[PDB]
């Protein structure tokens, strides 16, 4: 049977399902299952648990799992082993609060042999997209508990996933075996050996000398620079993912000439956000024309894009009082100049690059965008203060979007939070937010973000930039590439080499 080798910049880790770094999400998702299942299309479905359901008040839910799960060792999956990585995870409360998921949860109980109910302190819809995280909530067989959890080690990384951790080589290999008593379809290849690679050019060369067959990865482990070099050759596939998380401006309404509704949506129709992807980012990444792609959970809405028109946009500002002298000029509006400051974090070459071909487009339009690079700790003094008028942000990507990101809009000290203060409708929009977070009616929830995506769209607080897609580089061999929902699963499993 075929073997796949897999470039990436370290080992996997030991693999402990309920840590952090070094654990890799990716190799966690090849050994650790959820609950429920994360899809593409932003919807959850049955994973490890085939059935689940909601109390009314929504502040519990009973989980009915499969019945023919086994670890890979052989020892059953069942509702006493959820419980069991649930409390361990529990007991380790500072490292997962973090998560609002965990923050809100009291408690886990066997309330069947497959049934496993867990409580909350108060509604909290997001739970099955958190549960379909690649950790802490993913199952480890529990005899591989050290002093009864696993917050300090584990004996074996012991999961019923489609993939077995066989053999760590540090600083060169990980090696997964298939698991031939998985429960689900068995994977095509029967091996995937992980080499460790952290210069790109040494992966460039290992891939030119065909040592590895696949690359993947997001902005992290791909630069734009390293997918076009590969897909100008002409002789791999290369494919990118649906999107995954959204670049945006955050325009500030209450501060500087951005308050001005005309302005934003001048900025909004000025950017050619199609050279921009074309130019700095070698088309790794896809135009976004909203905050929330249509494949985010209640963010399908049918939203109009603001067409590339910079002649409209120019209208808008014309028609708001911001006039040109000339053809060439920068606009005035009673004495001042149409200037506004674009902040950025000054050693992120991506963003500056960005931020200079805004700084170009919206100049032919007569506005006079200020660049200030700086550094992290000065750019985050800027979002809490409101001292700024346009400032890099972005989502925070599959499966948290759009309860994550929206949830920030309403606490101060975010940028989102002070690029929406000038809105009129901020105090009722935050409302919303707190009303959708806790909502059990899905109809209801899905008109609360309907109306606070429009508004937040209508208003023009954005300028929505790229959708951040998953990049892959392969042999042609390897097979058309299944992209994974989310950055951090690595469909090894779906891989059919031809």
């Amino acid at each position: 049977d075929p073997k796949l080798n897999f470039s990436w910049p370290v080992n996997v880790g030991p693999l402990n399902p309920h840590l952090y770094s070094p654990n890799q999400m990716f190799a966690q998702n090849m050994v650790y299952e959820p609950l429920v299942h994360y899809n593409a299309d932003g919807t959850v479905g049955p994973w490890l648990a085939e059935s689940w359901e909601a109390s009314q008040d929504g502040r519990s839910y009973t989980f009915k799992l499969r019945e023919d799960v086994k670890f890979s060792n052989g020892e059953v999956f069942d509702a006493a082993a959820v419980k069991a990585n649930i409390d361990t995870v529990l007991q380790n409360r500072p490292r997962h609060n973090w998560l609002e998921l965990v923050n809100q949860m009291v408690s886990a109980e066997v309330v069947g042999p497959y049934k496993v109910r867990i409580n909350l302190k108060k509604p909290y819809y997001p739970l099955l997209q958190e549960l379909s995280l690649p950790r802490p909530f993913r199952f480890i067989a529990p005899s591989q508990f050290k002093n009864g959890g696993t917050a300090d080690g584990i004996v074996a990384p012991i999961g019923t996933g489609p993939w077995k951790l066989t053999e760590t080589k540090l600083g060169e290999h990980d090696v997964f075996t298939r698991n031939d008593s998985y429960w689900g379809p068995k994977p095509a290849y029967e091996q995937i050996t992980v080499k460790v690679i952290p210069d790109p050019n040494t992966r460039a060369i290992a891939f030119e000398a065909g040592e590895i067959d696949l690359i993947y990865g997001t902005e992290g482990p791909i630069s734009p620079d390293t997918f076009e070099r590969f897909q100008k050759m002409g002789i791999y596939n290369t494919e990118l993912s649906e999107p995954l998380e959204t670049r945006v401006l955050a325009l500030n309404t209450n501060h500087g000439a951005t308050k001005d509704l005309a302005v934003r949506k001048a900025i909004n129709h000025a950017v050619d956000k199609d050279t921009m992807i074309a130019t700095v980012l070698y088309g790794t990444q896809k135009r976004a024309d909203t905050l929330f792609a249509d494949n985010v959970p209640y963010a399908n809405i049918g939203l109009k894009p603001y067409a590339f028109d910079p002649a409209l946009a120019a209208r808008l500002l014309d028609e708001a009082g911001w006039t040109a002298k000339a053809s060439g000029d920068i606009r005035e509006k009673d004495g001042q100049p149409l200037a506004i400051e674009l902040c950025f974090i000054g050693t992120d070459a991506i963003s500056k690059s960005m931020a200079e071909i805004v700084q170009a487009d919206l100049r032919k339009v007569g506005i006079d965008v200020k660049l200030t690079g700086e550094e992290e700790s000065s750019i985050y003094a800027r979002q809490r203060d409101g001292r700024f008028d346009m400032i890099f942000n972005q989502t925070w990507g599959a499966p948290y979007d759009p309860h994550a990101f929206v949830s920030s809009m309403r606490v101060p000290s975010h940028a989102d939070y002070q690029a929406q203060l000038g809105l009129p409708d901020k105090a009722k929009i935050d409302a919303e937010i707190g009303q959708v977070l806790v909502s059990t009616d899905e109809t209801a929830r899905q008109a609360l973000y309907k109306d606070i995506l429009t508004r937040l769209h209508e208003e023009a607080v954005y300028l929505p930039l790229t959708s951040v897609t998953a990049m892959a580089v392969a042999k042609p061999e390897v097979g058309k590439i299944t992209f994974g929902a989310m950055s951090s699963e690595i469909p090894f499993e779906k891989l059919t080499p031809k």
